[PDB]
């Protein structure tokens, strides 16, 4: 295998597939270029032949974040508000890298920088939200675009980028000339370089160094065949927790942090306005408020999802009046009892909702939340780090009454017995 | 087999368990960021998803200390006087880190800093003692609280923290911006970041680095199954030193220091006001004055101590008028024969006591001190570096008569035979 | 396999042949001299013995571009306008390198620099257009020639040059003392050095380094035997895409960037003034406009094309009035239906053209555009990255009718079958 | 087997044992932190868990010297004069390192620094002579203690400390903040850190570095089983040299330099005031004067010498009036025939002595001097580099007579035969 090139998608468990709008991180760990006090040369790395500018961090490793241009634009379209949802920041053309970042990026299809626009002109300033249907990037950016920003660090798909090397002596910021080197709240780092990729086609990342080229092969294909949900036990006793494990590649958008998804799985909420929807990063990995909740139901088709990005739950399959599974708050989410009336108890799964986002996650609309088991493992679990699950079996359950939890359009039945 | 992240509670001998008010040292020994003259960044170290602020030391390793919030509060509730017992210092709100420590600490559940309060307001200053019932803390701390401190260094659970990197040019104190960088005697370092953990639930410490993340799993539960006591031999001659090897994880409160505990083990002192008790840091690991002695008998129940944190000694199993075990002053203790009457001799174990703390460790009560064999091995011993035990078989012991020592409610018989 | 010498023409698929006006890129990737903050020694790399000057890039890799003198002069003859077509820039005498570039280049047979001439003196200023025959280049250049250029960066044969190292301290621009060091808009970098080569004779690149010499031998010969057109199926259904893959070494003129070629394949356009022609870089590789279109058919005989540089298309081999194959726009070009009248449909291939190049690619003259599947792959395809082929079968096709696609004078049939 | 941790006591010849007042030298030789112009991280090396501070030297190797506390105090008790004998310097409390040396050393049990005391306060100044028994060192030191020293560099137990790195920019003196940087003459470097050790118990040196821990375990036990005296022949001819080789681990007190020991081996000197005694560093390794001579025989019982630290010689085992073995000066000592009268010859061994140490090594009291065959060899020999043994056979020896050389209480015979 490779010894100096590490790509986020090198996973033999999932056959090195990459899909959706996920950002793929490329890391170079070489002994020849990891001196942070010297102006050593940038590693010559190429994805499908096109160069990929690397920024060195305080650990002496060179980092480059890339994603598909159309997928990133589609994902940013749903990010109606800055720094929330699948927010890629501001799209600037390839020719604007020198003025916006301080170095040439003409070989890439586009760059997404973490700024905000305060004077949204037609040509001189980039696009804040990006086209819904994707397409080519033409809008440019400049130094006044950086200086006029009222807020910096609007990218939410790469949240834990390492700190760039500070300028000292002959060494510039990142050894390539960044203008502002703040790790995540700045207007330059991190930045995603956009490459228009071939669907169902191989993606090859190559690193050039003296001794031999190192190449990694990746596939740009739908990953519905690798997605499945597994229950820990066949039969659930009365008070047992319901730990659910979800393994899916498309949900691993962030290559450097734990991805968190909050769902609306209640399949019987027959209100016309309500729809079964998936939400990205409502609760951070720490269990705090990750931002606002934003719609993703009408977009998953364009986000290359093939029946593997939506979760649906039914608390009672037999409609016996006693729900089987319920939901509960834990350390990875903020779930509160909206209907605090004494007439109902915690056993009512429809009585729990998210207070700050009651517009689509109020009473009813059973909010199921999953967190990633590691920054890049791609395996998600309802249970928190304290073995306390989101889904719980009701205490007054009846033997034989069962609940249906559905993922990947392959529902699994949660049976109750003794 | 991690490469850079090392956790104190990680121990194959005790299966990575953790319990009680233990403070857990997290060290990131990473050769890539070991230098201290460059304006390097903080490594991304999180536990249970919550970020853990790291401070670089003069040895080039980043340090960070965390503990359970409820356990830390309960332990500090027994700190009647500052810098004594299980004193965690002074607690403050998680939003007070910027005002007090100079850097944000929002993602935690409270910080324990070794400040003291001169203007003890009910709102603007933290709790010097802490709530005995545990739970969340909302008391905030500000810069004026620092400026009004009359004594810095009240923390007694982290006593050998390494010196933070001194500020110079483009580098701040600890590279993150501590206001005062004097270690083990200042108001900022060391400080403990509190986190909410669930008993019997696993604790996952995470280090995020390029090329692959490093994660360690700890179990936060009662550890009575590992608390064991062993004797070097089976039969003991008339004057042989009695050696006790206490393999207990719970007693290792300080990870960076050897810990000293004092017990009142007299099982037959029928005085009503006297009870079997435990004390923390009565003496230093060098046998000097370790501070004041504070009660812990009534607090061990809330400190996850299921029959694994108390010591009681039986000196005459048959009650034949011939005592078997007695105690002496050592190099790791300041024991004193208070009853210096010429009528009695060194065999009367009830004649020994401690001068400074005669209130509970006075004449009788059999004050017994134990010191850890190593700073973090979690194994304690009565015998010192000079091999002089704390327990001796009496020179006038009758053959066949035996004494029993009790730890973990598992009696250990000390047979005497020729 | 070489350890530190990389030559673009070194391809095992084509037995390291080279032909035509190709610019060959020589890269030195070596850890010994990969630093940029020190004035290290220029690598002593030679081709056929003659020294080839190299400029360091921000990636710590030494870059040098060379090409045949006759082929480059012939190609620059066709580029009647600046910064479009096979425009090599401005030819200068070998003695003019020290005045213009700032370093000796005497051993070369000529240098092409990206400038323009305002005062076209017969002696003191070089030739902007070259000659259609070639030969020695006696026209010289000076510093005033550089300062009298109103549009720097006219080279269109190399578009993805890296950044010369910034001059700091003892370090000069790059490492060899360039006078201007911008990526592709300045008057110095990039530049091609002109070398006489022997047709049917080997071209040897030598790198003289301590410990041994690294050699890479090429071949300067017609590569028509390596040209072939492949189709993805034997019979083409009703509305299938027509994917064409062109494996041609000759068409890979730029070694650093992808090359786009726009054609005029309509063989039956019997207009006297119309003639089948090939065009270079009409559209940018990202789909934008890549410059004006210039005639090459009167040149392809002089560029070693042994009937392997012309594409001819005949949509209806039977003239049944129902054209089998039509064309449409995709992401790698800008195709437009010039005739927007409702009297015609999308099946009228002759109704498509380029709005900005109507003079030679107007109505009729079916413009087929190809893009190289990689910066130096040497293999071209009509489809874009979204699998949207330029050639598409008309929906009204008659069974048994077929189209004839002819490349390398080897016509192929596109049979319609169900 | 270790990669970067080197410990002086690690000897396969003696099974890594150590004993007595030996100063053990710990060297870190690591390419990661071997530079001297950067403020790299101090290596995290510990013995028995306690941290051992290390100072970098001009050779890029981090140096650290430690010794047992009781043995060092006992040895410094014998050195009644400064900079002579087993003089460890001035003992200071562990809390005084930050004031005197300039860095924290609390985890140590005491530090010995090379100064002298002008104002011998009971509290504010350390103990110059230590104690003959040992115990904890409560006497502290401060900066005024350093500045009040009229003779810096009194340590005679380590003589070859390498020069600490000079302070430049962010780099401090010794890379850890030494106040004075002159080595072997200054008041700071070298210094020995005092550590409690367990007799018959292992001493473990741990080095905590990224990628794994390097461990070297010693043994603190009497090494009399490794002491032996070897003779180069069985029968000694008329004027043969008597070459004695002493393989003793205990006598290798200094780990950096060669150690010279001058003896008083005359067993038949029946003067009441006379006594058989051992002396340390009377003469330098180069033959010059190495300092005053101090009594040790009253101490060798307290220095773990199990009858393996005293050499006794009897020239004539039969008292025939013709001594067999006589002594002679060489290049590793300064011996002188005090009785220059012509009435005697060179065969009168009792006529030799040391002019500067006449009080205890005057006429009679045959002074035998040995020199270690290497800085850390642990093997001593009487001969110099010119093969000029101290012991020589008298030319007028009678056949059949023999001498008795006794080391380790194992007398050996020197038989005269032809």
């Amino acid at each position: 295998a490779n010894a100096n090139l590490f790509v986020s998608a090198e996973n033999s468990q999932f056959d090195n597939y990459m899909s959706g709008p996920q950002v793929i991180e490329v890391v170079v760990i070489d002994s020849d270029i990891n001196d942070t006090d010297e102006a050593k040369g940038e590693p010559d790395v190429t994805v499908n032949g096109k160069v990929l500018r690397m920024v060195q961090a305080v650990d002496g490793n060179w980092y480059g974040y890339f994603a598909d241009r159309d997928q990133a634009q589609i994902a940013d379209s749903t990010a109606t508000t800055a720094d929330s949802g699948l927010d890629f920041g501001v799209f600037c053309a390839s020719s604007s890298g020198t003025a916006a970042l301080g170095f040439s990026t003409t070989e890439t299809d586009g760059i997404a920088i973490p700024i905000t626009i305060a004077n949204a002109t037609a040509t001189g300033n980039g696009t804040q939200t990006g086209s819904s249907s994707g397409g080519a990037i033409t809008t440019t950016c400049a130094a006044n675009t950086l200086d006029a920003s009222t807020a910096n660090g609007t990218i939410n798909v790469v949240r834990e980028a390492k700190d760039p090397v500070a300028a000292s002596g002959s060494v510039s910021v990142g050894q390539i000339g960044l203008k502002n080197g703040t790790a995540n709240s700045g207007p330059n780092w991190p930045f995603i370089q956009l490459y228009e990729l071939n669907p169902t086609g191989n993606v090859v990342v190559q690193y050039n160094k003296g001794g031999g080229v190192q190449s990694t092969t990746l596939t740009f294909d739908t990953v519905d065949q690798f997605a499945e949900l597994s229950l820990d036990r066949t039969v659930f006793p009365r008070v047992s927790q319901v730990h659910a494990t979800i393994t899916d590649l498309w949900l691993n958008i962030d290559p450097t942090d734990e991805d968190s998804w909050t769902f609306a799985t209640n399949t019987k909420n027959t209100t016309s306005s309500f729809n079964v929807d998936t939400f990205y990063q409502v609760f951070d990995e720490n269990g705090a408020s990750g931002g606002s909740a934003l719609t993703l139901r009408t977009t998953l088709s364009s986000l290359m999802c093939e029946d593997n990005c939506v979760l649906t739950l039914d608390v009672d399959a037999q409609s016996s009046g006693t729900p089987v599974v319920t939901i509960q708050d834990n350390g990875d989410s903020i779930l509160t009892q909206l209907n605090a009336s004494s007439n109902t108890n915690a056993n009512n799964a429809s009585a729990f909702g998210i207070s700050t986002e009651t517009a689509k996650l109020g009473t009813g609309s059973i909010p199921v939340t999953i967190t990633e088991q590691g920054p890049n493992s791609g395996v998600f679990g309802t249970y928190d780090e304290s073995d306390k699950s989101v889904l719980k079996i009701t205490d007054n359950a009846k033997r034989g009454t069962s609940a249906s939890l559905d993922y990947n359009e392959t529902p699994q039945t949660i049976l109750v017995g003794f």
